[PDB]
């Protein structure tokens, strides 16, 4: 009741995990290239028990519910609220689980939903009419300090893309401005393990990156809206400390990370191209014609 766990399938060795693809939410068991399973570890797959009176679970980044529906016949999905008799399941001990409302067990496929994609990552997840034996599910408790971050991080990420939608539209207000360059100097504080406090440069050479929280910078869409944020001059002394800012989220947030690296240089290379390349030329041509 209230505690936070990750459902890991015992024979797929594979997290049960939420995450949007094709623009939509989905729920799947996530193949891992590493070669221990279990240090597969996403936000991603952070669920939130509730105690019904047997259990709902609430996917604890996106808010929603675990839940199924007629897609085996039926098939695990995402669903906004928890009120549904759909969002219930039993737990029959490792623990198998029944979807009350259908009266089904949790079976694991190997039906990718990411097809498109290279050696795909997201299998679907169904239910099936027999219970197995080999479909059972290990509740993996997971620590409070995981738990804060991602509390952390989430509201972090509403707050940089609210800003950064606002600066894109024209301007924002002194407590905005002042809020977004204390949440970026947290931010860096947060993923440097308090390595760092982002406030001058001369600290860096003792700069130490945690981890899980540059991993969490990426999956929460933290990154994703600091380059919102850089870009939305494009589309004073505070401006310019907040950019800064950015930056020096970002350098942390892939220093000796090889997956952050490609993914940061990745989104960099979109926004230079998202911008235009001659944005600065034209702008001063523009400048000039209004004799400036
Ligand atoms: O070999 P490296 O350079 O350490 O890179 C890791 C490797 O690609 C793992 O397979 C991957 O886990 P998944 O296959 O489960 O994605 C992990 O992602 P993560 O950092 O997001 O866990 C990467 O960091």
């Amino acid at each position: 009741g209230g505690d936070v766990v990750r459902l890991f399938h015992a024979e797929q060795e594979k997290f049960l995990t939420c995450d949007e693809h094709r623009k939509k939410q989905h729920v799947f068991l996530r193949t891992t290239g590493r070669q221990s399973a279990t240090s597969a570890t996403s936000s991603k797959a952070l669920w939130e028990v509730e105690v019904v009176q047997l259990f709902r679970f609430k996917h604890l980044a996106t808010g929603h519910y675990l839940a199924a529906e007629v897609d085996m016949v039926y098939s695990l999905v995402s669903v906004p609220e928890g009120n549904d008799i759909s969002s219930i399941f039993e737990l029959d001990p490792y623990v198998r689980l029944r979807h009350l409302c259908t009266n089904t067990w949790v079976h694991s496929t190997n039906i990718p939903i990411d097809k498109e994609e290279e050696k795909p990552v997201m299998l679907k997840i169904g239910t099936s009419p027999l219970k197995e034996d080999k479909e059972a599910f290990a509740i993996v408790p997971v620590s409070p300090a995981e738990v804060r971050d991602l509390d952390f991080a989430n509201d972090a990420s509403k707050v940089l893309g609210s800003i950064a939608g606002k600066l894109e539209k024209g301007t924002i207000t002194q407590n905005e401005r002042r809020s977004v360059t204390k949440l970026l100097e947290d931010l860096v504080y947060f993923v440097t393990g308090g390595t760092n406090s982002g406030q001058d440069v001369l600290e860096v050479v003792f700069s130490k990156p945690n981890r899980e929280r540059q991993k969490l910078m990426r999956e929460q869409n933290i990154l994703k809206q600091i380059f919102k944020l850089l870009q939305a001059p494009f589309t004073h002394a505070p401006f310019r400390h907040i950019c800064r800012l950015c930056y020096r989220v970002l350098r942390h947030s892939q220093q000796d990370y090889r997956k952050n690296q490609e993914y940061i240089a990745k989104q960099f290379g979109f926004m230079q191209k998202q911008i235009g390349y001659d944005v600065l030329a034209e702008d001063t041509i523009t400048a000039l014609l209004h004799n400036n």
